[PDB]
DNA sequence: GTATTGACTTAAAGTCTAACCTATAGGATACTTACGAGAGGGACACGGCG
């Protein structure tokens, strides 16, 4: 129903393209501090 | 007047040095989604017949 709808609005052309490149980086949330040690480590 | 040579001075330039541009890098608290009509053609929905 609702996340049916989300899920069909998740599909949309947005001829904008900042729009579709804002919701295209919307995909990967943000990190914290120990998270940077571990991939800065890794690195 | 028209043919010369021998000095005699003069304005215009290759090269070394200095400053003034130019390409380039760097600069740690933590901050995470802007602001009319008029006609033709193609695509998506809906219903009809075998």
């Amino acid at each position: 129903a609702l996340r049916q709808a989300r899920k069909d609005a998740e599909l949309t052309a947005s001829a904008d393209s900042v729009r579709a490149y804002l919701k295209q980086i919307g995909k990967v949330a943000l990190l914290n501090a120990e998270e940077e040690v571990e991939l800065a480590k890794r690195i």
